[PDB]
């Protein structure tokens, strides 16, 4: 009943607000509609000729006419309803701010930035309306009234209303919009560093699932006034972050750790730490001079997991427990970022195992990053948060214009279809011979995962090759208009010459653009006493690639690892082929286990150690099943 | 629960009133806005020479015009909405 009453009380707050929107609409709608129509119909003049000029001259006569229902009347009433000079003292800015504060469900940016954007669209509408009114007076040949003074008084009074009665509200938290289910890792120990460049602070998170569970990141120089340098931005892409966040069939510990720092501190480094499914994360923020930019690289703080060290011996507390169901866990999906680019100072882990909702949350400087810039109207170097990849190994990744200096317009008829803004966006074009060559092999590394995005229309032939082998190719799926790919690939064993060749799928006409190529950082794990060199391949075997140690038929891999009589180890490993792991003393079986195709989760109690400890990674006596283990991890608890 | 129901009953009384304000605004707003604009634009006279005198004379012609949508119409409708007619 108390929950039903809370849902009722929320419904009432939405209804009351909708009633206040209806009041402001009744006050402001006839003026807003007329201003909009006059602004739209005079666009060329404030930006068939005799007919359009006569129709606009008649419209100008209607606009400049000094009636009770004039355009000047509608401008004044719009200003009065905006400020709150009504019958009852309510302002359109107040009801709009109350609206945005309630319907901020799937909103990218903060309450300040949304309410300020609402103020910008209305102030621009009025400013264009005064500009069309001056243009109409000049077109008719009437005396100039100078509406600059009236327009400035109207704009400044509205900005003053916003600054005094609206802006002294908000927070600056941000999290992921959606969630994803992908069976992660519990066999491994995914440690992930999220560190900024020396001159940079980290400026956002992003979660992908369409190409793969992937962490996308940005980092850039920090300008004066907690604003960020555009051209110093960049992208970094990490591997299977479902394996960093989602557990698979075993529970995962999540160190809820709201690492936060005093003012001036900017996060130059985050490490995410998941050892034995304990998702802690060490973070190091540096300090930063609010003005003149120049993040200072000397005053750092490192609150790894130790916000509870100050109060409790069990600093191993301050965590959560997510139980891995058989399809994975609701890792974030989309983007943990702030509306406009700014240094984040705090971060915390905000998972929700009640719905498996793994949620990241950092603490940004955006409130500050704007309260001093547009509130003072000096420069407002404002760039909203991005959505896709801005960085690409492909140069002219989409196209700049009329110029594909990276590419090669090998054919004359295979020109660029539009070349100037006539076919939607910039896009390459190939037909009946078409091709576009661009050498990026010098920019491709052996054996590394790369995420690919590109937009294509029609009959395109995507190629990523060195005229001898193709790293990536798509010459199918004739599509309607410029659909986007977000997939991956692994760069070749020797891609030093692989160039991109956008061609045509057939003799038809092709279109494509937005070629995104960037590395996916292979997921790296915490080190444990297993190292591949001391392995002694014992019987028709050899060391493999994925840390795998094939057992061709029979035999094993052996290597000495010293177990202690007071320490616990955790052998976590899956096999491809029926295998036998072995923890045996000189005589007895400290463990006696066989592994067919599954993982291994072993918590060994006091390992009575008489010196000789090793593991014989053997298979079974079947000729076909080459026993191929997957992940060596003997992690010492 | 009884406290939550009292807070709900107070919220309803605020909402009902805001709905009644919306009714009176729908009735009185076009008259109130026009009366206000005419009163503000004629402040010096009821308290460039040729230009403002002509611009105000055209407004005076618009104001004294005997239409269905005249200034006298907006004054009468303002009086009727104020009294409750």
């Amino acid at each position: 009943l108390s929950k039903q009453l809370q849902e009722i009380s929320d419904k009432l707050d939405i209804i009351n607000l909708n009633v206040l929107i209806n009041s402001t609409l009744t006050e402001i709608t006839p003026a807003y509609q007329r201003i909009k129509y006059v602004n739209e119909k005079f666009d060329e003049l404030t930006s068939e000729v005799i007919e359009n000029l006569n129709e606009l001259t008649e419209l100008a006569k209607s606009v400049t006419k000094n009636d009770m229902d004039s355009f000047e009347f509608y401008l004044q009433t719009f200003h009065d309803v905006m400020t709150g000079n009504n019958l009852f003292g309510r302002s359109a800015l107040k009801t709009a701010s109350e609206l945005i504060t309630k319907e901020n469900v799937t909103t990218r940016g903060s309450e300040i930035g949304k309410v300020y954007n609402f103020l910008i669209v209305l102030t621009s509408l009025q400013a264009k309306a005064f500009l069309t009114l001056t243009a109409c007076r000049k077109l008719l040949g009437l005396t100039d009234i100078d509406y600059t003074q009236i327009m400035n008084h109207h704009i400044d009074g509205q900005k003053r209303e916003f600054r005094i009665n609206i802006l002294p509200t908000l927070s600056n938290n941000f999290s992921n919009p959606s969630y994803s289910k992908n069976r992660g890792s519990d066999i491994d120990d995914p440690i992930v560093v999220l560190e900024a460049a020396p001159g940079y602070a980290l400026i956002g998170f992003e979660i992908l699932n369409d190409p793969l569970p992937i962490l996308k990141g940005y980092q850039a120089r920090l300008k004066p006034n907690y604003q960020v340098d555009r051209e110093s931005m960049s992208e970094t892409i990490y591997g299977d972050i479902h394996k960093l966040f989602c557990p698979k069939q075993l529970e995962q510990k999540y160190y809820i750790k709201d690492i936060e720092f005093p003012e001036g501190y900017v996060i130059t480094k985050i490490v995410f730490e998941k050892r034995l499914n304990q998702l802690g994360y060490e973070v190091t923020a540096n300090f930063y001079d609010p003005s003149t930019g120049s993040i200072d690289l000397n005053k750092v703080k490192v609150e790894s997991w130790k916000e509870k060290s100050c109060e409790e011996d069990s600093c191993e507390d301050e965590y959560s427990i997510i139980k891995a169901e058989t399809d994975g866990i609701y890792m974030p999906l989309g983007v943990v970022s702030e509306t406009f680019l700014t240094p984040i100072y705090g971060f915390g882990l905000t998972v929700d195992e009640k719905n498996q909702k793994i949620t990241l949350t950092g603490k940004s400087y955006l409130r500050e990053s704007l309260l001093e810039t547009d509130l003072l109207n000096n420069e407002t170097y404002l760039i909203a948060s991005p959505d896709g990849y801005i960085s690409s190994i492909v140069e002219n990744w989409n196209i700049t214009s009329d110029n594909t200096g990276s590419w090669r317009a090998n054919n004359n008829n295979a020109f660029v279809d539009k070349a100037d803004t006539i076919k939607g966006s910039s896009s390459l074009y190939t037909h009946k011979d078409g091709e576009f060559s661009q050498f990026i092999g010098n920019k491709l590394k052996p054996k590394t995962n790369y995420v690919i995005q590109y937009v294509i229309k029609g009959r395109p032939a995507i190629y990523l090759k060195n005229n001898k082998d193709t790293l990536f190719e798509d010459t199918k799926n004739n599509f309607s208009d410029f659909q986007t790919v977000t997939k991956k690939f692994n760069s070749g064993v020797n891609p030093s010459e692989i160039y991109f060749l956008f061609k045509n799928q057939s003799e038809y006409e092709a279109w494509g653009n937005n070629f995104i190529i960037l590395e996916i950082k292979s997921l790296e794990f915490l080190p444990q006493m297993l190292k591949p060199e001391d392995w002694i391949p014992s019987g028709n075997v050899q060391m493999k690639d994925g840390g795998r140690l094939e057992i061709l038929g029979d035999g094993y891999f052996k290597q000495f690892i010293k177990l202690e009589n007071d320490s616990t180890y955790h052998l976590r490993l899956s096999v491809k082929g029926t295998g036998r792991v072995s923890i045996i003393d000189e005589s007895k079986y400290l463990l006696f286990v066989n592994v067919k195709d599954e993982d291994l989760t072993r918590v060994i109690k006091n390992t009575s150690s008489k010196g000789e400890c090793f593991i014989a990674l053997e298979g079974t006596y079947v000729e076909n099943s080459s026993t191929i283990f997957s992940n060596v991890s003997i992690v010492k608890e």
